[PDB]
């Protein structure tokens, strides 16, 4: 996507420290971008709305559950499975 840099928090953020988790899931059925702690509607793509651009296809995980990093360089380098990836 791009935009919606200035947001992971509720989806990654820079977390180190041991131990203390607090994940927050129920049913898990493709799970799309089912944890998160802001918009998860899913409306635009899965955030407070969407620019026109559409980036959907087989090849996802988490519904690009790592795409607020700085623009389009890669990812942040902390727990997401993308990157070199996307």
């Amino acid at each position: 996507m791009d935009p919606v840099d200035p947001n992971i928090e509720p989806w990654n953020h820079p977390g180190s420290q041991p131990k203390t988790a607090c994940n927050r899931c129920h049913c898990k059925k493709c799970c799309y971008h089912c944890q998160v702690c802001f918009i998860k509607k899913g409306l635009g793509i899965s955030y407070g709305r969407k620019k026109r651009r559409q980036r959907r296809r087989p090849s996802q995980g988490g519904q690009t559950h790592q795409d607020p990093i700085p623009k389009q360089p890669s990812s942040q380098p902390r727990g997401d499975p993308t990157g070199p990836k996307e």
